[PDB]
């Protein structure tokens, strides 16, 4: 139940709760009305639990791939932030907070794939996936190899297959064509196959996976690798003397790692939702806000244009959110695990030799559209049933 | 919309219909009630459309394969034949006619595979599948071979796959379980197996589909074929001397081709259910009725005991019934859809040596797995959000 005049507030155990709490006690200072920040235990399964019973906290702060799964089943009120309030926020972040076109979320926070490099081996890394065959070469010449990093997981292969028009479902106009899937057009095709002959002539092994890659570059065996900002503590410990960078171009695109979203829903069961909306806009979302969160753990690259430009004195950050643009929003609908799935498989397959890249693709494609057309018959029939 | 005081029947085009206007004549002679017997183009088509409206025919013919998706969309009436009625028609029948265990149609006639062989060649037909490569041997020294049929198309091949213990759905007290399937199962391996090694053995060729098997029996030059009622008045043109029989054993168990059931369900929209009832019940289901429609075109083997007995003087049509009671009712819910699509590529897949029986099986169970498991997502949340 769903105490009036005050503001619940959930947020992962990981991330700097102890300063969204100095942001809730401004906020009482300022205004008279208490903030509760929590952390439980399992929280992105909690909610949508308590909340359809209409409980739960006023706000939920998780990953915005979540927060559609959330919104379909009414759970998140509409936000109703103006235009002025819009434009202090990165313009592609407010595509990750939106379901059947209406906002129904805050941005706070993106993350993102870069390039890593080891700048003692490789003081200026190459700007294209092209060159990396050649400077491959040259390396091993050294004992050294150009690029290793985890070839089993999609979200990691993703950003190349992606660069010359692969996509998971097309973005048009707020909303996503779960019909328009694309993974085996020609840019998915190109990418795939500038991957899988790297393999051939030996510059990358198929059965590299996250812990040799990451192992390999914190050794100092190989110049590069692509990893996200969970991995920088590991490399600070190594003492390797590292960059973080863009990724490499494609055929002149840019590689499209896919973008996760800290995101700010309110709850549509919420009393407060006026008081949940000042909180976010006029305290969170400003500069002294995310500094008191993120001095208590940081946020890494922000929304928040003001605070971002503080962040982005270090490359790092910078690096991250340049990737973040270029990349692809992960889409927040729930037939992205037909995604994971089918495209795992055709990358492994296409990888080690057991299909062409054509052919792997190809079937992908077969199977998630197949996946969707099921779902969505499930769908239609659940609905016209379920209203009787 | 939908006079009240009179019957309107539709049933397909290629049935007896105007035997079935005879029985409604008899019934408004003997009741002074008039029925009207239609049959529309694109009926099946044109039922769910009309009657969702609540409007359409007082009484619907068609194979029950497509009423589970009628009953689940509330277009049919639950029936209610007494224990006595249920009784006049063999108790296989009524497993083909029901949705969430209820009854929703009355079985009317009766289709499956049976062994068509060249009583000329072959005077008597093997009673089991392990004798068919010797038999082979034997017959190929007079430049004949044993058996050819359709292997391209799952609904001809299943009969072997399901004889040790492969099935499609398990069907316990009245219902489906959806989770329960039989594709990669000890039972479904043998039967592939030994399917695949006939093959490999150069007993059959992997490429032999339905007109390829047709012109070869119907010339002469294989003794036996797999085929249905359907298939007869061909050979009977061809002039050979056939016979229709029971299907060969496999570790000896009855092969289990599936079996189709000619059904009568009542519009839920109807305010002539009693009169549909008693038309049904009391006129249709009688010798004398069932005889009306068969004499204008024959209906094959049929549910009601009394007849069925009659028409059984025909060893063909013997056999056909013999094969549907060893047969698996042809499950009526809409997931049967995943298993058509994902058994004929295990089966061509296996045939061809693409994959091995216990790999294309696996892959296959895994793929209707995956497709249900979507579909009932697609449910739960078209479900729980079309009620709202």
């Amino acid at each position: 139940k769903i105490e009036e005049g005050k503001l619940v507030i959930w947020i992962n155990g990981d991330k700097g709760y102890n300063g969204l709490a100095e942001v809730g006690k401004k906020f009482e200072k300022d205004t008279g009305i208490k903030v509760t920040v929590e952390h439980p235990d399992k929280l992105e399964e909690k909610f949508p639990q308590v909340a359809a019973t209409g409980d739960g906290p006023d706000i939920i702060f998780w990953a915005h791939d979540r927060f559609g799964g959330y919104a379909q089943s009414g759970l998140l009120a509409e936000i109703t932030p103006d235009k002025a309030f819009q434009d202090k926020l990165y313009p592609f972040t407010w595509d990750a907070v939106r379901y059947n076109g209406k906002l129904i979320a805050y941005p706070i926070a993106v993350e993102a794939l870069s390039l890593i490099y080891n700048k003692d081996l490789l003081p200026n890394p190459p700007k294209t996936w092209e060159e990396i065959p050649a400077l491959d070469k040259e390396l091993k010449a050294k004992g050294k190899s150009a690029l290793m990093f985890n070839l089993q997981e999609p979200y990691f292969t993703w950003p190349l297959i992606a660069a010359d028009g692969g996509y998971a479902f097309k973005y048009e106009n707020g909303k996503y064509d779960i019909k328009d899937v694309g993974v085996d057009n020609a840019g998915a095709k190109a990418g795939l196959t500038f991957l899988v002959d790297l393999i051939k002539n030996k510059h990358m092994n198929a059965d590299t996976d996250y812990s040799i890659a990451e192992a390999a570059f914190n050794k100092g065996e190989t110049a590069m690798t692509i990893n996200g900002p969970w991995a920088w503590s590991n490399i600070d410990t190594s003492k390797v003397n590292y960059g973080v960078t863009v990724l490499p171009t494609f055929k002149g695109q840019p590689s499209k790692p896919f973008v996760g979203v800290l995101s700010a829903g309110i709850n549509a069961a919420s009393p407060n939702k006026e008081l949940a909306k000042e909180f976010l806009e006029n305290y969170l979302l400003t500069d002294e806000g995310l500094e008191a969160v993120n001095k208590d753990k940081p946020l890494g690259a922000v929304a928040l244009k003001s605070y971002e430009e503080e962040l982005a004195k270090d490359p790092r950050i910078a690096a991250t959110m340049e990737n973040a643009q270029k990349g692809e929003i992960m889409p927040n609908i729930p037939q992205m695990s037909a995604f994971w799935y089918a495209v795992r498989t055709a990358v492994i397959n296409a990888a080690s030799g057991r299909q062409t890249v054509d052919e792997a693709l190809k079937d992908a494609q077969t199977r998630i559209t197949m996946l969707i057309s099921w779902y969505m018959s499930g769908y239609h029939t659940g609905y016209y049933m379920g209203f009787r």
